[PDB]
DNA sequence: GAATCGAATCGCCGC
RNA sequence: UGCGGCGAU
DNA sequence: TCGATTC
């Protein structure tokens, strides 16, 4: 009700306290030190005002349940509640006579509904509705119980298939009142199939609602001390009331845990200082000793955290130092054309003036509502990186503390950070710039060309298209409010922070100082790594991990592959059948038409397939996604957009199109990129293996228990998949829903793509202090799968990043010393299921060295 | 045994 | 946590 | 689609 205020004693520590501010005093003298501690204190600040806004929000809505502040009186007291009203059934049951009034309605809803329905709605009631009788909480309690029961048999029984269609659309839906709506909608619809038994439900009365209230009120007063009964004016016939208040202890302990939180989570911003080296697990980053402190693995359990303690990983502490030791600024010329054009569009880039239809209806109607829950949350991010960047726009550099999740990605703490997106990129450069050089011209015109999206193309044609197009982005740099040219471009606003470099370049030559971020992107990480394990030569030529004529686009591959096949199944395919099919719910027998894959051949050619049908499915493929994964890929982002726009005709049946379409994709993609897909394999079934427990069916017990993952990357960092699952979740349609197993689905699920974002982690580790050591870079943009440095020091980057690649996998097969880890712990009768480690090909990783297209 | 289910990480915003 | 949306890889 | 979990 009444939240603490942590800030008069707790956050007035972290800018006075002893020994953080001499240390950063020491280091960077004191005034220094009083900023940012000052600036670390708003950052708190900021975090708590966060959190007592959304609590304020969460208190006028009756929302306070879902806030975490409830959440454990919430867990204590709902065991005591559930047992209350299933021993009040069964004294009820043993009592004769007439059964209440409220012991019918309270048999149908779930009992543990009840429970979470009785006190979120008493505490919604209580803390927001200003009326404290027990009749108005009574009546809502019952109206919430009565809509879980109304609309809850269609989840529970006659529709229990037929929700699984329903459900995503009723999780679309945002609010009680639309999600009720769409299920009335529902009700309907089902009523007419007669798939509810035909049974429409019969309205609760109003009285019989209240008496459904009332007993649960008296049932969890007996269950736990939430509410004390009072009576008002007794005795008097009009004047008679009874209202219920709530604990003051628990109200209290709500309290206590709000002002925990709100200390707890802060509003991280860039340090003006250089963030404190990572000494240890803790403390990094920001310097002073707050509440909140940064932790250099982002972990989900604090055990996870405390593994990492013991181990030894001096070159992964070296490259998380060097890579917070990299100064940005804001770049204030892209600043002041982002100031002026983002009050005039909620984004500069999205609009430049330039040179079953019932369902299709209901498909464009939905695409119109999540444009414009898109355009408010895109906007809302775009004015906060905008505050930050003119926050800091004065200052003569700044610094972003870096930490790391389970796997070993690095990402920046701050919110604003490098890592953002186009118009975040755009308005961040380094602090420590160099002359410009003639390879440092070259390399920011080949960072002008990326930033077009002229990536595709090699490198002198990349050249040659910055300059024959230097007229415009002169021009744009003149003045980029007269020419919309760098908005048109893929990345606009880094392509117009080239502009201004370029045109700064012609008018002082090269010896300019420049201290733009030239990244440098591999084209697909995951695949890269994968073909570099296990030497595949067509899969490191698909993803330019060797040398080329050209670049050479892995989905153009696809497309090609995918189009072979469809010319030959034009001539060879299978013909149309008809094939029996059968709705089980309906029980209805039908005689549809199988279309053949000649048919199927025909329709997608004169649909015309290129780079974009495949594009998305390659992607994904890192990430797990397979034939049936492709078949909702294709058909939402190339048939659905066709039958929109009038194209797909074609399409007679869509799903079979997609279905063909993903085979088709499914077989390319294994013969032009083999060791990815057999790598992956082998660590989902090692993952399978590892996770099962072992047991004989006659003895019961186990012989080997569930067991967790881990493994060693090559720069020292460890890992552990430890994916763990709740015994029991409770679920309501109208409501929020509200040691532990080993989820074996969720270790085979992310085993192949985490181990190979634990790679590129290491590799991007490895790359920041290779080029720290054996070349001078001292600045870095680190984002996962790019690296970027000043102009003068692209050209040694793009050495650095290919000679940890190729230094790192001749030094080890992390294949096979992942097998060494997990040997010992699989059980006996599981060796001989386990295959073997993948077979190694002829790519040779030193023409990785000489590969223009890598980048990486 | 039949029944039935699934189909990467990190942040921000909202419920 | 989950759900919805956005972005990063 | 299919090898799973999952009852």
């Amino acid at each position: 009700m009444n939240t603490i205020n942590i800030a008069k004693n707790d956050f007035s520590d972290i800018e006075l306290a002893a020994i953080p501010f001499n240390t950063l005093a020491d280091h960077y003298g004191e005034r220094l030190a009083r900023e940012q501690l000052a600036l670390e204190h708003e950052s708190y600040e900021m975090g708590e005002a966060r959190f007592r806004k959304m609590f304020e929000r969460q208190l006028k809505a009756g929302e306070v349940a879902d806030n975490a502040a409830a959440k454990p009186l919430i867990t204590t007291l709902l065991p005591k509640m559930i047992a209350r009203i299933n021993d009040w059934f069964e004294e009820v049951k043993a009592k004769r006579g007439k059964r209440p009034t409220a012991f019918q309605f309270l048999q149908e809803i779930k009992p543990e509904a009840v429970a979470y329905i009785t006190i979120k709605t008493t505490l919604a009631c209580l803390t927001s509705a200003d009326n404290t009788t027990v009749q108005a909480v009574a009546s809502a309690i019952g109206r919430a119980i009565e809509d879980e029961a109304r609309f809850g048999r269609i989840r529970d029984l006659e529709a229990k298939h037929f929700k699984k269609n329903v459900e995503e659309q009723l999780n679309k839906r945002v609010g009680h009142v639309y999600k009720k709506a769409f299920m009335q909608v529902v009700e309907a619809d089902m009523l007419s199939k007669g798939l509810l038994g035909g049974e429409a439900w019969s309205s609760w009365h109003k009285e019989d609602s209240i008496h459904v209230g009332v007993r649960c009120i008296e049932m969890l007063i007996e269950s736990t001390g939430m509410v004390s009964l009072h009576r008002q004016n007794a005795g008097v016939v009009g004047q008679d009331s009874e209202t219920i208040e709530l604990a003051p202890e628990y109200a209290e302990a709500i309290a206590t845990r709000a002002g925990a939180l709100a200390g707890i989570s802060p509003m991280f911003q860039p340090c003006v200082v250089p963030p404190k080296p990572w000494t240890g697990i803790t403390g990094g980053g920001y310097w002073a000793n707050g509440r909140r402190p940064l932790a250099l693995v982002r972990t989900h359990s604090k055990k996870a955290l405390m593994r990492y303690e013991d181990v030894y990983m001096p070159e992964v502490y070296k490259a998380i130092n060097i890579a917070q030791n990299t100064a940005w600024k804001i770049n204030k010329k892209v600043l002041a054309v982002a100031n002026v054009i983002t009050k005039w569009k909620h984004c500069p880039v999205e609009d430049i003036p330039a040179i079953e239809a019932l369902t299709a209806w209901k498909r464009a109607a939905a695409a119109v509502y999540r444009k414009d829950k898109a355009r408010k949350s895109r906007r809302i991010s775009l004015e906060f990186m905008l505050e930050q960047a003119n926050k800091f726009a004065n200052h003569k550099a700044i610094w972003f503390p870096y930490n790391m999740d389970w796997r070993g990605r690095v990402y920046a703490v701050s919110m604003f950070n490098p890592q953002g997106n186009d118009m975040t990129k755009g308005l961040l450069t380094l602090a420590k710039g160099k002359p410009i050089g003639k390879e440092g011209y070259y390399w920011l015109k080949i960072h002008g060309a990326n930033c077009a999206g002229v990536d595709k193309v090699p490198f002198p044609e990349r050249i040659k298209f910055i300059e024959e197009n230097h007229e415009n982005i002169m021009a744009c740099a003149k003045s980029p409010l007269e020419n919309t040219w760098w908005a048109e471009q893929d990345s606009p606003f880094c392509f117009l922070a080239f502009c201004f470099e370029y045109a700064g370049v012609q008018h002082h030559g090269l010896s300019y100082n420049c201290s733009l971020p030239l990244a440098f992107d591999g084209s697909c990480s995951g695949i890269q790594h994968f073909s570099a394990m296990l030497r595949d030569e067509v899969g490191g030529r698909a993803v330019n991990l060797l040398p080329s004529e050209t670049v050479q686009d892995i989905y153009g591959i696809v497309a090609k592959k995918v189009n072979e096949i469809l010319q030959a199944d034009a001539i060879n395919g299978t013909d149309n059948e008809v094939v029996t099919v059968t709705d089980e719910n309906t029980g209805e027998i039908s005689e549809k038409v199988k279309l053949g894959t000649k048919a199927l051949a025909g329709q997608w050619l004169a649909y015309g397939v290129t780079r974009s049908v495949t594009k998305r499915s390659v992607m994904t493929l890192a990430y797990g996604s397979k034939e049936f994964g492709f078949r909702q890929q294709v058909l939402e982002d190339t048939i659905q957009p066709a039958i929109d726009s009038g194209k797909g005709l074609m399409f007679t049946q869509p799903n079979q199109a997609a279905g063909y379409m993903a085979k088709l994709i499914w077989e390319s993609v294994s013969v032009t990129v083999v060791a990815a897909v057999e790598a992956m394999n082998w660590l989902k079934s090692a993952a399978k293996l590892l996770a099962a427990e072992v047991k004989d069916k006659k003895t019961g017990e186990i012989l080997r228990k569930r067991c967790a993952v881990h493994w060693v990357t090559p720069d020292g960092f460890p890992v552990w998949q430890e994916y763990k699952k709740p015994i029991q979740t409770r679920l309501n349609l109208m409501f929020l829903g509200q040691d532990s197993e080993i989820d074996a689905h969720k270790q085979e699920s992310g085993i192949a793509p985490n181990f190979v974002h634990s790679q590129d982690g290491s590799h991007l580790r490895k790359t920041v202090v290779w080029a720290h050591e054996k070349y001078g870079i001292e600045s870095f943009a680190l984002i996962h799968d790019s690296f970027g440095t000043i102009p003068a020091d692209a050209a040694n980057l793009f050495k650095a990043v290919r000679e940890t690649m190729v230094d790192t996998y001749e030094s080890c097969d992390v294949l096979a010393d992942f097998y060494d880890q997990f040997a010992d712990q699989l059980h006996e009768s599981q060796l001989d299921k386990m295959p073997a480690l993948p077979a190694k090909g002829n790519l040779n990783l030193r023409d990785i060295l000489e590969s223009d297209f890598a980048f990486a």
